[PDB]
């Protein structure tokens, strides 16, 4: 009936910030209930945050109320989340789903989010510079 897709996972450091999103297709956010779930190596998925259309009543998994930020657009069909104050916990796969009782079903694709340290490598071997050249 309703299928959604999530992505935008990146590599951050313990205490950074990651902006992930989930483009749904089938209904409107400012009318239906949605949430952001996560699944670490294996696990069984966990509802991190849930947003309510209209007033704005927000609910979290408690251990993420002051960790992740669940927000969305009333006219764009998308679910965004801010991954701040990491602690090797955010490292998992997040999905977006509609609320229908007290648990999420998760129909998203699966955004791979990971947290590490000293991973600024990118391989250049040609001086990245900054703006000392514009061809």
């Amino acid at each position: 009936d309703v299928q959604l897709q999530a992505s935008g996972g990146g590599l951050v450091q313990p205490g950074g910030s990651l902006r992930v999103s989930c483009a749904a297709s089938g209904f409107t956010f400012s009318s239906y209930h949605m949430a952001w779930v996560r699944q670490a190596p294996g696990k069984g998925l966990e509802w991190v945050s849930t947003i309510n259309p209209g007033d704005g009543s927000t609910y979290y998994a408690d251990s993420v109320k002051g960790r992740f930020t669940i927000s969305r657009d009333n006219a764009k069909n998308t679910l965004y989340l801010q991954m701040n104050s990491l602690k090797s916990e955010d490292t998992a796969v997040y999905y977006c789903a509609k609320y229908s009782g007290g648990a999420l079903d998760a129909w998203g694709q699966g955004t791979q989010v990971t947290v590490s340290s000293q991973s600024e490598q990118k391989l250049i071997s040609e001086e990245d510079l900054n703006h000392h050249h514009h061809h």
